[PDB]
RNA sequence: GGCACAGAAGAUAUGGCUUCGUGCC
């Protein structure tokens, strides 16, 4: 209850990423299940540019593939990172619109097909 | 012609392909002035080793104020970089897809992008 | 020379870029 988390729902299941590191710049959430190697991990950071005219949100989801013939071992890692440029004097509506448009984009079957089957966008 | 349709509430935005190369495509919302049209750029490439693919997706949103003559004030962007291992299971790829679908839909992520509120509750 | 790197920093984004690091021919 008291560790901070982000909870991801995939259909009927939910997957809780527990915060394992927090610094002024950066945050790391990891899923507390399974082998200690290759746990699902979310790295997130917020940063201003030198001019203080824009922000950069970085989010990075690392999904490792662990095989366990004896003791566990990460075979490979697949990653989906995000890089969001927010302008400091932007209207809130402009940021909500970017968010709304991306939530829709990622939710499309076309983007599912691209990532899962390498099928080009456009129908 | 080729399109992708995005749905916000009861509204839709139709992005239409205006360009393609062997490994890149550019979609715009072909509505209104040419100034500041919503744009999606999509790329697919291989590893140096040919053991992985990188998918790049980038949404550029200009802020246009139309007081007679349109002008871009600023542009905000949300880009994605996806690393897909070549020999991987469809299940593992679909899982990463679903986890990210869910990640972006969280109100924590909205709070981050819209209000700069750090993640974790 | 050429190439690799989910190495680091910068960039409101042809961000298919720049610089720096490390490694392979």
């Amino acid at each position: 209850s008291m560790s901070k988390t982000i909870v991801l729902s995939v259909g009927e299941a939910t997957r809780t990423l527990t915060e394992i590191q927090s610094t002024a710049d950066r945050q790391i959430f990891e899923e507390k299940v399974g082998p200690l190697v290759g746990r699902l991990r979310l790295t997130a950071s917020l940063r201003q540019n030198g001019a203080k005219t824009a922000y950069r949100v970085n989010l990075k989801l690392d999904q490792a593939d662990v095989v366990d013939s004896g003791l566990p071992k990460v075979r490979y890692t697949q990653v989906w990172s995000h890089d969001v440029t927010i302008v400091a004097n932007s209207t809130e509506a402009s940021r909500k619109s970017l968010y709304d448009l991306t939530k829709s984009l990622v939710a499309t079957s076309q983007v599912e097909d691209l990532v899962v089957n390498l099928v080009p966008l456009g129908r």
